């Protein structure tokens, strides 16, 4: 695909991973937008905050 996903203004060139967050502002990031590799666990959270958000919602 070529569009834009990532808040890094660009999209997916190949490692993807949607944010598996419930809340997660996007569902779409690169790993050259974030920070990981084949994303870790199978899922990964779009963002360090991706990552939080989640926390902070659902079950405290
Ligand atoms: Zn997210
Ligand atoms: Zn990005």
């Amino acid at each position: 695909q070529e569009e834009v996903y990532c808040f890094c203004r660009n999209v997916s060139y190949g490692p993807m991973v949607a944010c598996d967050n419930p809340a997660c502002p996007f569902e779409w990031f690169h790993y050259g937008c974030v920070g990981l590799k084949q994303a870790p666990k199978g899922k990964w959270y779009c963002s360090k905050d991706c990552k939080e958000i989640a926390n902070q919602r659902s079950k405290s």
